[PDB]
């Protein structure tokens, strides 16, 4: 996988919040970036997972995280779905366009067969390191809320240099701190 | 990613439940599988994983799901973990030896600069379709109740081929059936 | 340019009139075509262009011709089009989705830097040979009226061997008879 | 399609109003051109279409617009042609002679077992860029009209940016404004 | 040189006393065959040469030697040259159009630079082998009268085999027998 | 061929009137040259060749044409030649040795299955430029009166440059000036 | 063998008298250093030759001979396997983990259908040369007073040059002076 | 290393009980076999060397074992060397004229600077698998009771695998 | 060297006793040969090394050797040298002519930057295997009796295997017999 | 073949009344020089026509002329034959050890498969070019008379151009 590789640059059209913006690597830099893949536009399991994503993005801005779904359609259809479905109307964050498939093949995320990008979910560090990868079929949705434990995983062990977050591992539980004295004991 | 290729044949030693056997993809045929990747025995975040998937395993064995854990220590080694270890003594399921790294490149999941794989989980189904995948970094831990869901979710999509599991779904939850009709109104 | 040469297979799904269907090279054996490519769903002059077609489409049909325009969007896209647009809402003809940009290609016409194919038409005769090209630039639209011309002296010069249209050829104008006599006559 | 690509140098001999004449890339260099490309001197559709672009030539040099015909055939032979025929001694705009067949092949536009260019019409900028093709078969003549029209919205849309022609654009007709209002209204 | 190789296979159209004709290497098979390369139609030092092959065409015919000119011009281009020049009219033998450059390119004899041939002529026996070759410059007129001499001399020299021809031979004239006892005694 | 080619640098030993010398392109540097090949000394077409080219060096000496023959023997043979043969006594140019064959290489003209060259004639101007090729089959001899009238010619084109020399052309006899009026009026 | 060729750079992680240390090639120079190569720790076997170093470990250290013993498990592993076993409790000297395999294949040790490294001891001069190699099979004990008298010998002949030690050599034999009356004498 | 590979065919002469013999891996199939490598005849280690293999030839006959020494000076060198030296004039085994140093190549054991091999011996099974290597530098002679010991060890392992 | 080597096929012309012959390997089968390579005819030196094997051919043909003298230069030359001076008079051996150096080429034995053999002579076998070879530079001459000298021994050795001749063997003198006991006694 | 051709660079070990020397290319610059390639020591031929070279050694040292013996043997063993046999006890010219091959190589007089020096003399200049070339069979020794001859015949040419 692309774990603990740097994520390479880009230059996307987005629709964010009734505005068109382009989005590039500088915007991630210095930040928490979660991407989002999904395969298209007005179809079925991809709203439900936005929305879900929708639900936690007060709390991912109040931890320093931006989110970026992104899918092979244009910004102008992202727009146009924004405009007629209650799920993808309350996404507040930037949905990037990736027609060229280059942003998800610099994530090795394409379906080339079907042009289409996989459901696959990055958690990007602000020094452009992937921490977290999730994929899934077709037909199986993604949970926001193991990926919300994933990020403050990802962001304690960042801030706590020496120290591991166990399996299980919510805010407010005991870390294992590596060392020559613990090999073995657990 | 591996998302809906098919597992590579492979041919491993293990330790299972106080004997040496040999595993490949022969054994694999007809059954759900979980390889669930890990860098190295006697170490620290490691066993909490493997000790966390050990306590799902009676329900893993109760769906058709076999577990196989891997890393790059020889099956003399998982032997030796499993005895000194009151968390590894609890595991019934194989513990595979990855010395040569060939397991672990299959599932493209070497540090190569380290000569250990990455904290890498596949869920694979009875045609060796891999259905679900996870990564993490080095101090991030795995949950296993989450493994499960994705599991429960690939089963149903597998006996309802017409049918999709949105996001967050649980046994039981309101499913999506992929339509024209259904396009856009979500 | 592919003037006089065979089209190449392809397989597309697509919106059709309340239905999603699947076109192949096969439909199209022993009919006259007009693909009609196009950049973008949702934007601005795409939809007066198809608008254009949609008019002259009872005439078409009565000269035997399919008409099935394309863009690299989905097909999931031009039916949520078909739905919002009154002027995409009167399209009776194939809209096809070619996200893995194949059709496209196989025209040789897609910006490679935007994953857009240009505003393209070609006239394809039932053995499959292109018969006639049209591409203008982003910002200039095309008009029906001349591709039915050229359409009209395609059919008249495939049902009237040994003859050839001048140029502004209409229905009961004069043709030329190639012969040695001919030459450097006119 | 050469459809927003810049034309590539040429040197090229020609017959003008009787006299021979270098034609080069720079003599284009902030006009507008339409290089008429044809298969053969002394046939039969190709004066035709040559005299149809002849008795617009007047609109055409009111507009800024210079015409070079092209042929793989010499200049030596279209004085010969231009002394023969009453059709062809009405053209006053430079007869370009291509028998190295490079002109044509920088249009990508030689039938490569004929060694004759396709009729294939490019309306060029002043900057050299492509925002118009037509290709029609050996059989079907060209309408001089159709090109006016398209030269006329070329020359528009670059006069005004921020706009755009609209299928069917004629002088004093409504042009549309790309905008992210205006994304899915037509 | 191409001296003592075999004609490579061609298929070419060419004009031939009022008539269009289709020339390929099976014509020449049994025959003698003189291929008189020229730059171009409607020039000035070609026709004079053409002419003066065409004073001397009843008695390459009465000699069983066909004649075949060769420009990179169309056969329509020759037949226009043909009714329009009274040198070009006296014409009675094949004037073959190359404007692919394939027949002129199996002589290597393009000027590559123009797209036109050189001033080169081959006399090529009936079993297809080139015997006499003969090239000048662009302003250098070849000579009939030393053609007819070298197309004698490689009929009597076919007919004669064991002797040759020695320089300035004509009919009725010594030739040399080669032996041993000859050798060092001219 | 390899007319209007230039010729390429040389260093040869040669037999010239009773001494040993080294020829190379330096020594055709500024003159008019002929490079007549043959392909072996004590044979029987080549003495009558070089006696019949002998007989006009006097006049090719008055126009500043430098003779130089040449074959894959050595300067050591030509001498033994010029002294056993009236013929070849009579030879006052430079008989160059290729014994290496990279002069008649240079030429394009070596049977490489022989060892020897074809009887080959190039006329060379002060340039170095090749302006008339000459090549024949192995009992077909070569005439000088020929050679005489194409070096003349040559001459004069060189001294006269908006001219050329027609068909049959003799000094004195009337030339031709390119132009636009004379295209297809001869 | 590698017999006389000069050691690699390599960088190593490693279990040393209760602590992890990095090993270097820099850690080897001006220094005798033995590379004593195993398969697998945690094996059935009981590790004697391992044991049998130690027993001989602090005669090693008086002869300035530092040892490195070398598997392919982590260091981790090692700690954990010197804390179960009396015999390796026993090893005061380095024991390097090698999980890429890079120490193994400097020393063209690796068995790379196992990834496991064979049954080698290297002796390493303080130059970095290598003086002594042994490899056995399994069962085939590795003598470490057999190793202790290679060592001597090696450091003899460092210290007197322009002497060598004859087989069976001990401190206080004889030793030979390779000189030209020598020469078929012994 | 070679350790656990078979070895690959060859064909040599060699000198041996005051005869010239041919040696080939087909002679090797079946016994137990000892290739001895020493850089060259007339020289110092090589003998001394040479002689305690000597000395030890008739226990490892009693073995089973067969004993090879290669250099790359011819078989004819190696009679020489077997009148004029008392050390040499005692070897009753085979010594292998390696002149193309294809034998030493096998075991990939040349000096390639110098044309001589190297200082190695080679323990091999009657398989023809190599079970034990020893390589030493150029100063330092080489102990046949060591040599000893590890056949035997090597023997051992054969009949009474996994003990 | 070629020494022991088989000789490689070949087809060359050559003089021979008034008449001109092919010579290929096929006529060496069975016998001994004799090439006698030299650098040209006609030199300025007296071939005196040709002369002296001459007045040995009697001789040579009584032990059953052919001579074959080869050169460079052409059998017509050969010829002409033969009956311009006494001393190449005396041969009756085969003089052949090598003028595509293939022959030469065969012996490894051209001087590449000249196109002349060097002065080597090769005994062959009834077998073809090269036997004795001898190579001298200019003014060191080979001497004839020193060539029968080795045939006679070459011939010698062939007829009794098992006996090979020492240093200065000539019939009658003792010969050796390579064994075992003869191994150091010379 | 290599005639006309300038000798190579080379560094060998050599045995030369009763010391060991090494000769490289320097020694022969200015001297007329005999390579004289043999296969191998302790053989038949070899003796035979090194000893009829001895027999010339006081004539060609008097012609300015060095002779260098060379096979694929060590100087080590052309030191045990100069002591071991009366033929060779005669030479007081270099026996040149070549058991890289890479004199004989540069020479291009290698039995591949042998691995040893086929029966070459090359006689070579002050400058180092090969003036003659000598290659025979085996089973056929050579004539040093001839070798003298031609010897004389090259510096007579060298002194002497163009006669
Ligand atoms: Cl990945
Ligand atoms: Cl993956
Ligand atoms: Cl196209
Ligand atoms: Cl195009
Ligand atoms: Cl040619
Ligand atoms: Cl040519
Ligand atoms: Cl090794
Ligand atoms: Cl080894
Ligand atoms: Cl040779
Ligand atoms: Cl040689
Ligand atoms: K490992
Ligand atoms: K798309
Ligand atoms: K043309
Ligand atoms: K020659
Ligand atoms: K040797």
């Amino acid at each position: 996988s692309l774990i603990n590789t740097k994520i390479k640059p880009f230059k996307n059209q987005a629709f964010k919040n009734g505005e068109f913006i382009e989005v590039t690597e500088k915007d991630t830099e210095g930040r928490w970036s979660v991407f989002f893949f999904y395969p298209a536009d007005f179809t079925f399991v991809c709203p439900t997972e936005l929305g879900d994503v929708a639900d936690h993005y007060e709390e991912l801005q109040k931890l320093g995280v931006d989110v970026y779904s992104v899918s092979t359609d244009t910004h102008f259809t992202h727009k146009a779905w924004h405009s007629s479905s209650e799920t993808i109307a309350k996404i507040k964050y930037a949905m990037i366009g990736d027609p060229t498939g280059a942003l998800t093949r610099n994530f090795d995320n394409m379906r080339e067969d079907e042009g289409l990008a996989d459901r696959a979910t990055f958690v990007v560090d602000p020094q452009g390191i992937i921490q977290a990868i999730e994929v899934t079929a077709e037909g199986i949705g993604r949970d926001a809320s193991d990926l919300l434990r994933k990020i403050k995983a990802a962001q304690y062990v960042a801030a706590h240099p020496g120290e591991v977050c166990p399996a299980k591992w919510k805010e407010g539980e005991a870390t294992l701190a590596p060392s020559l004295d613990l090999v073995g004991k657990i």
